[PDB]
């Protein structure tokens, strides 16, 4: 869990202007988390991305554990392997509002966290899943109380996160 170079937000929540990929190489984290869909289709965006870093080993993971359990649900988790990245990757499903899935949902998404003492995680909702992302920086704020380092790609958002979270 050798994180460096975060901004410390809170007593428990930091955040870096990162690829999640490369902080997961970089620290080898006891749990990074995946901003996934109910059926753990890692297709694009941050899922794809870890995936592909795993070689699709993810992938087939995946698979299987749907085949046996069935799908998640919207707000919900599960645990599965790390790979090269952490000992283990959290699945976590947070609401897609460009679907029409009720952002209040993005509380439920964030308590999974609690579950981990640690954890290397992306903004959950943000990008193409359409929440807006200093709303989903406050709920995660507001929700975990274990220790969480966000990794967010992107210097304009991370400045507008930062900005927003010191007013
Ligand atoms: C050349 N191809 C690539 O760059 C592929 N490639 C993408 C990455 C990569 C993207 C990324 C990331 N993006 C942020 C984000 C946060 C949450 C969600 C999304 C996006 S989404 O995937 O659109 C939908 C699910 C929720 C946005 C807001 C800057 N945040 C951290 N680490 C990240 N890593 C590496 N590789």
């Amino acid at each position: 869990n050798s994180f460096s170079g975060y901004l410390k937000l809170t007593d428990n929540v930091y955040i870096k202007n990162a690829d999640i990929v490369e902080e997961a190489k970089k620290v080898k984290p006891t749990v990074v988390v995946n901003a996934a869909n109910v059926y753990l289709k890692h297709g694009g965006g941050v899922a794809g991305a870890l995936n592909k870093a795993t070689n699709n080993a993810m992938q087939v993971e995946s698979d299987d554990y749907i085949a046996t359990n069935g799908p998640l649900k919207v707000g919900g988790s599960c645990v599965l392997s790390g790979h090269n990245l952490a000992k283990h990757c959290l699945h976590v499903v947070g609401p897609n509002v460009n679907k029409g899935e009720d952002i209040q949902l993005l509380k439920s998404a964030y308590e999974n966290f609690n579950q981990h003492e640690v954890l290397l995680a992306p903004l959950l909702s943000a990008g193409i899943f359409g929440a807006d992302p200093i709303h989903s920086l406050r709920v995660c704020v507001d929700t975990v109380r274990t220790n969480v380092y966000l990794a967010v790609f992107d210097k304009n958002l991370y400045d507008k996160l930062v900005s927003s979270f010191l007013e």
